[PDB]
């Protein structure tokens, strides 16, 4: 649970939201009524903002590697997790985010030949210290995979954390790894 100066749960009415580039304020059920959408982007600016923040101290990183303003600058996608019925029910929270987005990597194989790939990278990846290992990173993980339309196997990832190393162990059965020298980690089955 981490809060905000503002309405959270009728930013994002659903429990988790897609965002990319465009920054584009979800669509409310008719009424309603709503506040100006510069003003609703300006609210999902400070969020990502917030969440990158939040995920840079928890990975004892010196600067954010998810924001508003690599958001827009990037082709990113965000999916952010909020806390539906929390209780007391204020005025919303936000449990985690992944974010995802497809990079050129040069890849080594086994037999260790480079090869220029862009798969969808897990690139940042955050669920609230106070509700980590709930399993609402799976929560996140599944709904992505879902909308991205990837199998576990065809990722790679920035610099996986050791938590998440286990995670993806545990849930995907991601366990051998094929050495990169980019900081990147792919796993067997990336190259079938
Ligand atoms: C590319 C990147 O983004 S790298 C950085 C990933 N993000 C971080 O390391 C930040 C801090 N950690 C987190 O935000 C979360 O723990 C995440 C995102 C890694 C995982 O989300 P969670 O909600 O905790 O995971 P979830 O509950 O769904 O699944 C649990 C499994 O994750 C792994 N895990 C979670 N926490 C821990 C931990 N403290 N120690 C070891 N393994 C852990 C385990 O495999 C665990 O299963 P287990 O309890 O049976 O051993
Ligand atoms: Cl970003």
């Amino acid at each position: 649970h981490m809060e905000f100066p503002f309405d959270v749960d009728a930013l994002f009415p659903e429990r988790i939201t897609v965002l990319d580039q465009h920054l584009r304020p979800p669509a409310r059920r008719p009424g309603t009524t709503t506040p100006a959408r510069v003003d609703l982007q300006q609210q999902i600016m400070t969020i990502i903002d917030e969440l990158g923040k939040a995920s840079a101290k928890a990975q004892n990183l010196s600067a954010p590697i998810t924001s508003a303003s690599r958001m827009q600058s990037n082709r990113h996608v965000v999916y952010i997790l909020k806390d539906s019925s929390a209780r007391p029910a204020g005025k919303g929270a936000i449990i985690g985010f992944i974010k995802v987005g497809y990079k050129k990597l040069f890849v080594l194989d086994d037999r260790e030949a480079h090869n220029e790939v862009e798969p969808l990278c897990i690139l940042d990846f955050y669920i609230h210290e106070s509700v980590q290992r709930h399993g609402h990173g799976r929560e996140l993980f599944q709904y992505m995979l879902q909308k991205e339309r990837v199998e576990p196997h065809q990722l790679a990832i920035d610099r996986p954390s050791q938590k998440l190393l286990k995670f993806l162990n545990k849930h995907y059965n991601l366990e051998t790894t094929v050495p990169q020298v980019n900081n990147f980690v792919i796993f067997e089955g990336f190259f079938a």
